[PDB]
């Protein structure tokens, strides 16, 4: 013979056993982690985060630094601010930053 069509059939059956479709139920909603929180950072510098990381602020001789404000009033209501577009940068992560700052985030998380 010189047959070898099967319409659909590549792979073995079987069926759902009493529901089609799974739930959702939380996926990523950590709700402290998700709030946005600030903290302080050593010298009295406010700086804020979340549960995807730390806010972050690029310096014009092209250096990177964590976001500072100088009351924890400024750091909440800056969160708070959200049309800005806000950067954001994650903790402890292939491009090597200072151990005791991730040591503080590490401390925060």
């Amino acid at each position: 013979a010189t047959h070898a069509a099967f319409e659909y059939s590549k792979s073995i059956g079987g069926t759902p056993a009493l529901d089609r479709r799974v739930q959702d139920v939380n996926d990523t909603i950590s709700d402290v982690k998700q709030k946005w929180r600030c903290v302080v950072y050593p010298g009295n510098g406010f700086v804020s985060a979340s549960i995807f990381g730390f806010q972050a602020e690029v310096g014009p001789n092209n250096t990177r630094s964590i976001r500072k404000f100088n009351t924890m009033q400024q750091c909440i209501d800056f969160t708070f601010s959200d049309v800005i577009n806000i950067n954001i940068y994650n903790p402890c992560v292939v491009p090597n930053i200072n151990n005791a700052e991730c040591q503080f985030l590490k401390s925060v998380l």
